[PDB]
DNA sequence: AAAAAAAAAAAAAAA
DNA sequence: TTTTTTTTTTTTTTTT
C-alpha cells in the first residue's frame, strides 16, 4: 500500500496536499507502532522479515514522500516538521534494531543491515537538505 | 525427536 | 559474450 502513493505537483491544490500528507502521517505512525511491537517478540524470522520489508518501506519513503516534502514545504511547515519528528523517533528505533542485529551475530539478519544503514544516512542528509 | 516452513545460495535462461 | 532475474534445492530453526 505504501508503494501506491505517488508524489503530485507543487502546483497541486492545498486539499489534495493536506489529505495525502495526513495519509503519509498515518502511514508513518503505523510503521512506528509496527516497530514498537518488536521489542517484546523474538524468533529471528520475525526480526528478519522486519529487516526485509521495513527497508523497502523506507525506500518508498525515499522515492514517493520526499518529492512531496520538496513541493509542499513553504506553506505546510508545521505539518512537515511533525512528520520529520515522527520519522526521527523510528530512525533512532531502526538504529536500535540494526544494533540488536549486530549484538546477536546472525548471518540472516546481517545481510539487510548495511543497505538500511546507508539509506538512514541518505534520509538524515536529505533532512539536512530540506532544513536549507 | 521428527517434520514442516522459510530463507539463502546456486544454476539456468533471456536480453 | 556478459549480466540479471527467477526458480529450485538444501539447510536450519521452530513447533508439536
Amino acid at each position: 500500500t505504501v508503494k501506491k502513493i505517488e508524489p503530485g505537483t507543487a502546483a497541486d491544490s492545498q486539499q489534495i496536499h493536506e489529505e495525502k500528507l495526513l495519509y503519509w502521517n498515518m502511514a508513518v505512525r503505523d510503521f512506528s507502532i509496527l516497530i514498537n511491537l518488536i521489542k517484546v517478540f523474538d524468533s529471528h524470522p520475525v526480526l528478519h522479515v522486519c529487516l526485509k520489508y521495513g527497508r523497502l518501506f523506507v525506500e518508498a519513503f525515499l522515492k514517493q514522500c520526499m518529492p512531496l516534502l520538496d513541493f509542499s514545504f513553504r506553506k505546510h511547515r508545521e505539518d512537515v516538521l511533525s512528520l520529520l519528528e515522527t520519522f526521527q523517533l523510528d530512525t533512532r528505533l531502526l538504529h536500535h534494531l540494526c544494533g540488536h542485529s549486530k549484538i546477536h551475530q546472525d548471518t540472516r539478519l546481517t545481510q539487510h543491515v548495511p543497505l538500511l544503514k546507508k539509506t538512514l544516512e541518505l534520509l538524515v542528509c536529505r533532512v539536512k537538505a530540506m532544513l536549507t
